[PDB]
């Protein structure tokens, strides 16, 4: 599809999931039908790889997923931390109170103590599942909807952390890169999830980039270097928003913004008219 679908429109065909954040399009082709597309990130679905080549649409579906995810869920269910390298765009997704910071490269001491509290919460998780008895993330999302239970004062509920940007990030933190791993490899059986981005797959190495269980890929420079598989090589040049994930559907990403105009322009002043009306 060419024209991208807002926000305000997806949502409202959405059949609505906890932890389910609806992001765009898929053609289905078999039948003819075209029917909203989103991410679980319940369960194994729950850390994400985005690949694609310049100016393919990697940084907007990050706007769509935080804007999609903070349109449906509760601050107190949902948070993200962001780590933009990508662009700069992530700074207007700021205000939602599900984002609990956004950090760039004019703030060194900001990336790092985004990933130290992701590190803090992940370990404070280990202890607390042990000594609350707590037997999965399942069980521990329906506690904390229990005022009763003393795991419901945990202000944190199931919190992502997005790297916009992958070969900048490893390359101004390199020793960022081994805390993220043990996040990305540890982190969801404790709620804890890791989104990253990067143009090119090989530059996110199998140690992290295995534990992103779902992939998203737009247009790459070399459609040998998939990983999703040949798809791929279906998706046209120069359009960006398309793209291929595990299903093996062609996607139309949606375009974070409530107002029902279906495209990318004029975004940066959508965003924020979508996060106040988000305040509902
Ligand atoms: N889902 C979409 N629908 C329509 N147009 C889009 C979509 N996503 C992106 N675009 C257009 O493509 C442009 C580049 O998008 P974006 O900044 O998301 O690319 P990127 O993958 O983050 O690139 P880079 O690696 O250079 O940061 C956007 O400014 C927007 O105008
Ligand atoms: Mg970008």
């Amino acid at each position: 599809l060419t024209n991208p679908v807002p926000l305000n429109e997806l949502i409202a065909r959405d059949r609505r999931q906890p932890l389910r954040f609806a992001l765009g399009i898929m053609d289905e082709p078999r039948r003819h039908l075209q029917d909203v597309w989103g991410v679980d990130v319940s369960g194994a679905g729950g850390n994400i790889g985005i690949g694609g080549a310049p100016q393919t649409g990697k940084s907007t579906l990050l706007q769509t997923m935080v804007m999609s995810a903070a349109a449906t869920h509760s601050p107190r269910n949902v948070q993200f931390y962001c780590i933009d390298l990508g662009g700069g765009g992530l700074i207007y997704l700021e205000n939602l109170p599900h984002v609990g910071g956004v950090a760039n490269r004019s703030e060194p001491d900001k990336v790092n103590r985004v990933v130290a509290e992701m590190q803090a919460v992940m370990r404070q998780r280990e202890t607390t599942f042990k000594e609350h008895r707590v037997g999965s993330i399942g069980m521990y999302r329906q506690l904390r909807d229990d005022p009763s239970q003393p795991v419901a004062s945990d202000p944190y509920g199931d919190v992502f952390l997005i790297i916009d940007g992958w070969p900048g990030f490893v390359g101004e933190f390199p020793d960022l890169e081994g805390q993220v791993q043990d996040l990305a490899a540890q982190g969801l059986a404790f709620g804890v999830h890791v989104i990253i981005s990067t143009p090119r797959w090989t530059e996110l190495k199998s140690r992290v980039r295995d534990y992103l269980g779902t992939k998203i890929e737009f247009r790459l420079g070399d459609v040998n270097e998939t990983q999703i598989d040949r798809i791929t090589r279906e998706i046209p040049a120069n359009r960006p928003g398309r793209a291929v994930s595990m299903e093996k559907h062609h996607l139309m990403i949606g375009v974070p913004r409530f107002d029902g105009v279906h495209s990318a322009d004029n975004l940066v002043e959508a965003i924020t008219a979508g996060v106040t009306q988000i305040a509902s």
